[PDB]
């Protein structure tokens, strides 16, 4: 017959981009079809909309050619159960990689056939019309209800809608379901198929509300609203129907309008007879932001002239205007200044399944970084997503599913007229979902298509349709005519990348060019792939400079996280640039300018310290009271003057004293740390009665104080060992080091089949610098009146040619002291090391690491804004960074003291220390094939290069954090407890 | 089978606004597939492109489930031949008429099926790829060859092409065509069914030319051109094959390019490799307009590095630049002024099948008349209409096929985003075909859909795709955001129409509102139904005033003319109010102003002739020689200065001596009269000897002169015959007359079921005008010293109201001549009357009528610019307008002397004479049911109302030319010969 799937499976309808749907509903705001005002004024479930997420079966098969007929009417023998909301990809049928004819798929195409035996009950079959709601399929899918074909539906990322009051019976019904892994949406979604979303039935009234929308108007100051619903019915017109339209503050009715349908003349032919806009005027609204999230409730019921109620729908709205004026984006008349993040909904073990708690637990640790806006990440999200950054307060964009970055010409499709209407189907349907939510702030036209006349087009659909929010739209060079914002994607600060007929100017650039008027917002930044986000802070200053420069979206939250929402180091870098206090230091005077654009800092406590060396002499604590871009001046109580040799440190930071919907009570919010006076050491040593003995064969050079020992390699010129008492100290001998394990920002795109050779990496390894050689040149070997004075000289060479030349000296006193001075020269015309360092492997493993020095967390030259200068102790798991790829780790900046075990050295280095050499983490691929090594691997650097992070494709370590001085010195004094 | 009826019509794609085609083929510029560059440069006919047109097989269906499975395979035993280009209502099959559910369209949809056996040759099998193309399928259709399926089609007036080549085989193939009279497209074509349009088969090699598109750019002063011509191609891309595009003036070439395939770089991903940029410098080129079209050869081919032609196709190519500037619509920099005409495609007789000698007639007319620009009416016309209108040269307004005026909201189709692909498909397509003609200077996104959301997509789209044509649209308000250019539809010169949310203002009025800074270009104005076109010199006396008033397009050129392209009399006013010269009369100077943009007036040379009462006495013939708007000053010879009585008349005339490609040795394009001086007659009528004898009854009033009587009833008061030696004169007595037979402007949209009141004849109807009933009040008669004096007074009265009162004397001297003075009152309450004047019906008929008046064509006083004072005699069947529904028609006005047999009447005023009295005017529906009757009916008024024709559906008659005086006055010498 036409259900069989010979007759279905004919015309190839996931082969045709002018088929994107068969017998789909249309788009509307989600409804709960309430049947009693005061649940849909609570939010209570309704008794309407029934889940059907459980347990489906399902069977996987090679091709759509390869179904049997006798699924459309039994489930198949063989048939696996599983849980519809999900990707048959976790469930091993098919391989899902991360990874050519536009309208044509590959015929071997995967298909999953789901299927549900459920009950509908004689009262949704009586009267009315029941839908089913697919919020997501992946791909394309065709659909049968008790044998008989329903419809097709495409466009993954949007819900699809079908009508089953004819298909279905009383009692069992089963839903067939086919899921094709590719069809020609594909081309606009460039896998893990599946109905990775929930499944639902609705059921409606004969007559029914079938679409509403609201607005927000104000008047100059905001003091007075009016909030305009337009109501939509559907089904047959009687002149008793009313519709009222109520909003509710709390439990306190604040706003309400009835009317009959019939809407205003629109043009010659009259006006619409089943449509009513009303207006509801609201004094004094509570106005939404992402500061303080104020929410109304709007309830919309159908009823009739005498009272009783047809059906009831209901939305959250705020009150808040947004706007692009003389080049500012204004959310209520402020310059909004966006703290974003990228963001895909990836569940930590479900694949693209994203439940309620997963969202909440993101949304409170974006809250607690101090992000303040959301992009939805090439795609529109969950419904739900929507609702609690309504609540919470997070600026959204929201993106239409266009993607075609993999075409050649890259608006091959996106310049065709052809493809038109696929495109214009999943921006259509977006704004159409997701238009009443105040939390979406932008709409975005997609990502990585390049820029044709659909761009333009679709662009002009939405300002028409919806000119409350303005439209972005990265694609052809990020400042076309379809875009109100310029949106790049990873442009720099000072730096332009001129690509052809699409460069990327520096941002400070880009804004001036002429004729340019727009903001400037990036859609993506900060590329945080590893070890990564150097240069952030950069970012942030050209923010708070620059007035059209309004932010940006950090790439990838889930990333800023690992998959376990584990925090990233660099993380605490963003809280700290992206935080809304900012500090200046006059004297003994505090100027605190708040960032706040509408809220009073109502729960802010500042609290202050004073420590010299990590040792803690004065602290204080002082309420905050800020007006929103206001400042308060705070003067410090007399600091303390000690006469000690050390250097003064003040650390302020901001405490919330109260727990927030997203915060628990002493959360930190901002903080800053300044130097405040420097007493230099005068004091000299006490000169020591013994001094050390030294003794030298042609092996080694051995020097002898009390218990302690040094041995000396003649031959390589390192020291080779240690002893205290009998134990040797050493596993490793002391030598320097100028590589380190190549970051993800290292290695760039560079590959094994497909080099890039301008990689920090490749230039690294075509120089020679891992594969160099030390060879000995001098060694000297003295005693003089109080010490023993070691002299060593090294040259490292390649090819023929010397990259860097060390020379050492080691002073040991009669204290057991043994003070090494490193001067290293570099050849101007080899690439600029990784670092300058030493480093050697202790043999002892000890429980914890002591140091003065910067932050308790990773950070590096060009990532330390956010560590602070103190007295850390930590267990020594906490000094390695488990990034996924192995690389070079755990490093801390502006050390003077470090302590671990019996051992100490002073000066002023950054170092790491862990169980794993720079080797192994250079030569693992995966972090879970590591394994911890006989000692400790210690690596002291005088100088440390950047980590880079604007991109991960091209070198992005600033010139400022490259080791291009040519000469470098450095000392440390190594000593033991004594 | 997949093929069969049951499975094909299963889904029902004529019900679905999603589904518009399948498997159809890119819209693309008309291809020939050229094989010899020599061919395709002289536009010889093809071998590639075989005609399919001729005798078909056709059946009738009442509904398309009415098909038999037989018809897939052999062609049904009663089917009947017909020729396929053609409707099939012009067959008698299923009833047309001129004259609900969005998607759904009735179930009893007729079905035509037809069939073709034609041979395939060999070679055309063996390689290369075969297409269909259907230029017009009115609807929506099925394919099928030799029995397989091939695709789908909508939009009836644009081409569907079809890839045939792997349903061909050797010899004979069957194609089966299976339209349907409704489809969802339908509702975008708010009839008469069938294969209108040609049917084609194209052959093209494997790699080919698939798109290509021409721009020109122009420097400041059009003296240097680049002609940049964009070529794509499909199929097996190689690195030898090469695009050559060469520019001809004739047969000499003025620029040629050569590249191999390959673009500059679009984004980031690289450019086309499958399409190349050609950039041609020309210099001065011979710029194309309506006055001057000249025209290139554009040929473009494929070919290998080598040398050898792949294939070669061509286009003409008008330098020309189109541009919005200030305001003004401007071609190659100067002002356009549209002198522009509606034209639906209709054959004379073959229903909307059009073939090459129409148009070519159709555009000869309209350039004759003073037409330079024509509107496609609402859908896009045959691809060789554009062609005529390059090589004649007429600007062209393109048209998509979108017209959804039933809607009730009027734009709930055009406002949804479900219809938004079907809309575009159709704008997008026709912008893909047509993009390549010079006569095409704008894109119009449709007619009468109101405004929605689509309207600002699609002409968004269009700016984006074609920035080198603006684009206009009706609808919303004829001024929104999706239109270039202020078209409205019917605005008035002085007179706003404020209808809500739609007002149709003043165009002078529309210019000025606040912010407005537009052109106005009407799109339609001056409806020519029926008797017709009055105030046109006032809609082109406000275009030549105003700057930004450029025009407009005169509704239904078919209409301004006949069926059988028989010129209506509006016509020549037309003619005359859109000539290229002005003229200016100072003293004995006649100043001549061109209204020529481009060219100087090298065929023009003016005749003048002097006059008295239309006897000539002076006339000379003078070269022009004006510049393009420029003037030239003509001083007259000494004009002669008669001393006997009468009224100077000055014709000057502009005469083409030589023939053109659209006008005949000797055609007169402008011309124009003025009143010299007047000889006021002072000479007395000699005294006469005989007095005429007067004889009184009780019945009547009897007055004898010689062989001459005259009879006035005495009962009724009026003149009831007249008596030429014992021949009786009259057979209908000389009665007063207050209405006419009413216009189409009269009656506008009142019908008998649903009245319209405001229409004048409904006034009139109401008035009583028609029913009112002359009673006589005073009836004197007298013997002065020479002549015989009747006086009579008689009221008209309705239900107890007196409307009009008319006193009348007569007075009969001895010469015969019997004088007429009629006074009449008119209530000022009752709606103002169509004419006061004298009517009879004359007992002789006779072969001629002259008249000393204006014109030689029918004039009215709202419509009479274009008639001349002269002497005119003319058959009495030229007195009579043959409107296809009667009306009054025929009038002369400004009429001194009119003599008719025996018969002269001498004053001022209007006359209309013919052989259908004004009673069978009014109750006659069709002009083929009039009948002559015995005698000549003669309507002589002394005052005549204005006939309107701003639209059709409202009263339109100037207040000026509304008889509304009150009181009225005029006098008439009735004498016969002697």
């Amino acid at each position: 017959i036409t259900d069989s799937l010979a007759v279905v499976l004919q015309r190839r309808d996931w082969e045709n981009p002018g088929v994107t749907q068969l017998n789909r509903l249309a788009a509307h705001p989600p409804f709960a079809s309430w049947r009693n005002s005061e649940e849909a004024r609570t939010d209570r479930p309704s008794q309407q909309l029934r889940s059907l997420n459980g347990e489906w079966r399902f069977a996987w098969f090679p091709a759509p050619e390869a179904v049997p007929e006798s699924w459309l009417e039994c489930d198949l023998p063989e048939a696996d159960t599983v849980v519809v909301p999900s990707n048959w990809q976790m469930h091993g049928y098919d391989a899902p990689i991360y990874t050519v004819n536009p309208p044509f798929v590959p015929t071997e195409n995967p298909t999953g056939c789901y299927s549900l035996t459920f009950n509908v009950d004689e009262s949704w079959l009586q009267e009315g019309q029941t839908r089913i709601i697919f919020d997501g399929v992946n791909s394309a899918f065709h659909l049968w209800c008790n044998g008989r074909w329903v419809g097709y539906g495409q466009d993954s990322r949007l819900p699809s809608e079908f009508d089953l009051s004819a298909f279905l019976r009383a009692g069992e019904n089963r839903l067939a379901v086919m899921v094709l892994r590719w069809s020609d949406g594909s081309y606009l979604e460039d896998r893990m198929s599946g109905i990775f979303r929930d499944v639902s039935l609705l059921h409606k009234p004969t007559t029914q509300i079938s679409d509403f929308h609201v607005a927000t108007r104000f008047n100059d100051d905001f003091s007075r609203a009016v909030l305009e619903a337009e109501v939509q019915m559907c089904g047959e017109l009687r002149d008793y129907l009313r519709v009222t339209v109520s909003l509710w503050q709390g439990e306190t009715q604040v706003a309400s309008g009835t009317a009959p349908f019939g809407g205003e003349i629109i043009d010659e032919r009259g006006g619409y007879a089943d449509r009513v806009t009303l207006r509801l005027n609201v004094e004094n609204p509570k106005l939404w932001s992402a500061e303080i999230p104020n929410l109304y409730r709007a309830v919309v019921e159908l009823h009739t002239a005498d009272g009783t109620l047809i059906e009831a729908e209901a939305c959250d709205v705020g009150f808040r205007e947004v706007r692009i004026e003389n080049g500012l984006l204004l959310l209520n008349g402020k310059p909004l200044l966006i703290r974003g993040v990228n963001r895909h909904e990836h569940h930590p073990l479900h694949g693209q399944v994203m439940d309620e708690q997963t969202m909440v637990q993101d949304i409170l640790l974006m809250k607690q970084n101090n992000f303040n806006a959301v992009r939805c990440s090439h795609y529109p999200n969950h419904p739900l997503w929507y609702t609690l950054c309504d609540r919470y307060g997070l600026y959204v964009v929201d993106e239409a599913n266009i993607e075609t970055h993999g075409m050649v010409p890259m608006n091959r499709l996106t310049d065709d007229p052809r493809w038109l209407p696929a495109m214009s189907e999943r921006v259509t349907r977006m704004v159409q979902r997701d238009r009443n939510h105040p939390s979406v702030i932008i709409w975005s036209l997609g990502n990585e298509s390049g820029h044709g006349a659909n761009h333009d087009a679709l662009y002009r659909w939405i300002k028409s349709v919806d000119p409350s929010r303005p439209v972005q739209y990265e694609g052809g060079g990020a400042d076309t005519t379809a875009t109100d914002i310029i949106c790049p994607m990873y442009a720099r600060v000072d730096e332009d990348q001129p690509f052809p007929a699409v460069p990327k100017w520096s941002i400070k650039k880009w804004l001036s060019l002429p004729g340019e008027t727009r903001p400037l917002i990036l859609c993506e930044y900060a590329h945080a792939m590893g070890n990564s986000l150097g240069g952030f802070a950069k970012y942030w200053q050209a923010f708070r400079q620059y007035p059209r420069l309004q932010g940006g979206f950090v790439w990838d939250w889930v990333g800023l996280v690992f998959a376990d929402r584990t925090p990233h180091p660099a993380l605490t870098e963003a809280k700290h640039q992206q935080q809304f206090f900012q500090f200046r230091l006059s004297g003994q005077t505090i100027e605190v300018t708040s960032e706040y654009l509408f809220r009073h800092s109502d729960n802010e406590l500042l609290h202050w310290m004073v420590a010299l060396d990590g040792k803690p002499l004065a602290s204080g604590e002082v309420p905050l009271d800020v007006a929103p871009q206001g400042k308060q001046l705070i003067e410090l109580p007399e600091l303390p003057q000690p006469e000690s040799a050390g250097q003064l440190w003040l650390t302020v930071r901001v405490v919330q004293p109260n727990a927030t919907a997203w915060s628990e009570a002493g959360h930190i919010s901002a903080w800053q740390q300044w130097r405040l006076a420097e007493n230099l050491s005068v004091t000299l040593p006490a000169a020591s009665h013994a001094i050390p003995h030294l003794t030298t064969s042609e092996m080694d050079f051995c020097i002898e104080l009390g218990n302690k020992r040094w041995q000396f390699n003649r031959q390589s010129g390192f020291l080779s060992q240690m002893w205290i008492g009998d134990k040797k100290q050493l596993l490793t001998p002391l030598r320097d080091q100028f590589t380190r394990a190549p970051l993800d920002n290292d290695i760039g795109v560079s590959e094994a089949t497909r080099i890039d050779p301008n990689a920090w990496v490749e230039r690294w390894k075509a120089a020679g610098h891992y594969q160099a050689e030390a060879a000995l040149l001098q060694c000297t070997a003295d005693t003089l009146a109080d010490a023993v004075l070691i002299t060593t000289a090294h040259a490292w060479q390649h090819q023929g040619k010397t990259l860097f030349i060390s020379r050492k000296t080691y002073r040991i006193d009669g204290s057991g002291q043994m003070a090494i001075t490193v001067d290293v020269e570099v050849a101007s015309d080899t690439p600029h090391p990784a670092r300058i360092g030493l480093n050697c492997q202790l043999a002892q493993v000890a429980e914890r690491v002591n140091w003065l020095g910067l932050g308790p967390q990773e950070n590096y030259p060009d990532r330390l804004t956010a560590a602070c200068f103190d007295r850390w102790d930590l267990p020594l798991s906490d000094m390695y960074t488990p990034y996924v790829f192995p690389s070079e780790n755990g490093l801390r900046c502006g050390t003077r003291e470090l302590n671990y075990g019996p051992h100490q050295w002073r000066g002023d280095f950054q170092f790491n220390i862990s169980r794993y050499s720079q080797q192994q983490l250079m030569e693992t691929s995966h972090r879970h094939l590591l394994h911890a090594e006989e000692g400790t691997w210690l690596n002291i650097d005088g100088f440390h290069m950047g980590i880079g992070g604007d991109d991960s494709w091209s070198p992005s370590v600033s010139a400022e954090f490259q080791l291009s001085a040519g000469r470098y010195h450095y000392q440390l004094v190594w000593c033991q407890k004594g």
